């Protein structure tokens, strides 16, 4: 699939957000909203805001 980079720490402040550490490799699973991208961080699934992801090419 897609990789991103996690740009900076993001603590879910919402049921269907996730967590990430600044330096995570997420796969990326839905990128079809431009605020919100849905990642699979180790073993959960959510969103993250777009912005402090980087897809990796």
């Amino acid at each position: 699939k897609e990789l991103v980079l996690a740009l900076y720490d993001y603590q879910e402040k919402s049921p269907r957000e996730v967590t990430m550490k600044k330096g995570d490799i997420l796969t990326l699973l839905n990128s079809t909203n431009k605020d919100w991208w849905k990642v699979e961080v180790n073993d959960r699934q959510g969103f993250v805001p777009a912005a402090y992801v980087k897809k990796l090419d």
